[PDB]
């Protein structure tokens, strides 16, 4: 058992649509607020990994940086053949894990943002979300 553990970050990033290409474009910004997770200098070398859901096929993961609470990705991965309309009925599934060698999975918290409902016709747009011990209650 356990009580008590502060922590868990916030994801930035922006989706973008490829609309001259009719594409899809997930930008993976920062973390900031990330746990350290490695014992040497208090620090560590998180990674945010991306995922096109619920299909879940485009799977992608952020540059692994090295030693940063707050490491700056901001990636950005395309992808054809999304008919767009579908967009509303695709998610991006940022995993705030951690990496340092060993193998070594410790999910810091689990984000989703669901794109059903979501504009991007206007253009690209800043998004942000909180990282929490799973959705459970929250």
């Amino acid at each position: 058992g356990s009580s008590g553990s502060s922590g868990l970050g916030t994801l930035f990033f922006s989706l973008e649509y490829n609309f001259e290409r009719k594409a899809f474009v997930v930008n993976i910004k920062e973390a900031r607020g990330l746990p350290a997770m490695d014992e040497q200098s208090m620090t560590s070398d998180p990674y945010i990994k991306m995922t096109i859901l619920p299909e879940k096929k485009h799977k992608v993961k952020t540059r692994v940086l090295r030693k940063t609470l707050d490491p700056a990705f901001d990636e950005t991965f395309t992808f054809y053949g999304i008919p767009y309309t579908q967009i509303q009925e695709l998610a991006l599934h940022f995993t705030i894990l951690s990496f340092d060698r060993f193998s070594r999975d410790d999910i810091i918290g689990e984000v989703l943002i669901p794109l059903s409902g979501i504009e991007l016709s206007e253009g690209k747009m800043l998004m942000n979300r909180e990282i929490i011990s799973g959705p459970s209650s929250g």
